[PDB]
């Protein structure tokens, strides 16, 4: 069973923590990155799928940065890999604020995180 | 004035959703609905809404739990107000399908965009 | 048919001008795009797919920018709308230059581009 | 000094990609191999390399014109120098699938990335 409690660190070096997940899939945490003003704190919250009860769930979670007026969310699937170890292969979207709709057009990035258990 | 997200609102595909009260830490809930050809399912969403230097037209994100499928998706924009005055929710998301091997994760996920008007 | 030699406009003005496509499905063309220094011009290579000889294909092409160290994909497919005109819907990936592979991570922006003839 | 994109390269998922000379409009043309569990497939890719200001880790993008299915898929990236001293290609790419009603268009597209390597 691959479960998304716990502390977990990327290929970047930020560091993620989620706490229970309750019934209803939802799930809150902290989400640690460094600037290179050393280390800052934003929250997360997110949801788990429970159709069919799989071992290996797809999840989505929200970053709200408290240093930028960005948004991130991150979807992905909590996989076994072939040495028991549990991973989470991730893709993002950044979003950055703009302050004319003409300019929406170049506000989002993309990219991917893999997460291993620290 | 300012572009707020609680209400209805309608996209480009025809989906709805019902945004809740968005309290102080920026977090809301509601129902996202689409159809399938009518038969209309009806899923719960959850996320935030940036409240950094409080602008009048905020950056959020939230995702989706399917209640149909495995798959999760997940939404991110910016709350416009248009040129002629209406407020626009511009997004983008990501469609996260299940795979049953870490080997077909590569074509697990796709993405695209969507655009909400009130309804 | 639809075809893809020809002049397109787009959602955000921009304008695009493609020539005839080979039979091995290459064509080239021209972007030009507006800066609010008024007009710059940028060439585009790109290939349709003519797999089973499909009436709307799938195509990809390249903007090769002029003006930047930048680099813009678009892929879609080139449609027929119930009013009979020719529609290309569009996604694109924009790769801005960095200096330092650390950095990578944040240089690719996603998008989208409705084309229409002009 | 300079990276460059003619050679053959591999992939973390284990296609090759052989890149011609790339003349003076930093065109070039080349072959993308692929398995499909061994049974390859081989299809051609053309593409640019961006030659503005002469930079030593340029940006390029190429699409790859399938000729097993009627998709398409782009990719583009930096040819970059690693810490180690190595060539490395980054990329990300966008899979275009083919769909038969435009109304079917919004879950046409796939996306992901790639990191190449010398062969
Ligand atoms: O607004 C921001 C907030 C920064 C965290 C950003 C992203 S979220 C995906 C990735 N995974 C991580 O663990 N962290 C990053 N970022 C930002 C925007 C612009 C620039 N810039 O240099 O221009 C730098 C950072
Ligand atoms: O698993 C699913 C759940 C369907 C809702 C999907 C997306 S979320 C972005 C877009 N905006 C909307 O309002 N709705 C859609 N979808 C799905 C997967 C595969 C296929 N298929 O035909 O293969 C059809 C639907
Ligand atoms: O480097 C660049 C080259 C500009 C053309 C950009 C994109 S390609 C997708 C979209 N569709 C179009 O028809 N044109 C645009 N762009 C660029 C980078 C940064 C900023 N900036 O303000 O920071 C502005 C433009
Ligand atoms: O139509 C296709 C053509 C297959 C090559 C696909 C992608 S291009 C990005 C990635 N990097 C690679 O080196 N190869 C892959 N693919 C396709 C579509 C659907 C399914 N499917 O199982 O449903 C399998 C393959
Ligand atoms: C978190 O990851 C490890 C855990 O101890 C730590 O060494 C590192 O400094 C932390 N990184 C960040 C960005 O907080
Ligand atoms: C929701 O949008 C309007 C609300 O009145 C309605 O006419 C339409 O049928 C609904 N669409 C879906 C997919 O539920
Ligand atoms: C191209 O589109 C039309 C075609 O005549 C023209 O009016 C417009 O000025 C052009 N736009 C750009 C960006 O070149
Ligand atoms: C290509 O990469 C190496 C080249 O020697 C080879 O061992 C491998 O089997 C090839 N892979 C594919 C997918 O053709």
């Amino acid at each position: 069973k691959c479960s998304l409690t716990g502390k977990w660190t990327n290929d970047l070096g930020s560091n993620m923590t989620i706490g229970a997940v309750n019934s209803r899939g939802e799930f809150t945490g902290t989400y640690t990155t460094a600037v290179t003003n050393e280390i800052k704190e934003s929250p997360l919250h997110g949801t788990e799928n429970t159709i069919n009860k799989r071992t290996q769930p797809t999840f989505g979670f929200t970053v709200n940065w408290k240093f930028s007026e960005s948004t991130t969310v991150f979807t992905g699937q909590c996989f076994i890999d072939r040495n028991g170890k549990e991973v989470l292969k991730t893709m993002w979207l950044l979003r950055s604020s703009v302050n004319d709709i003409g300019d929406d057009w170049k506000a989002t990035r993309v990219g991917i995180n893999i997460f291993t258990r620290l």
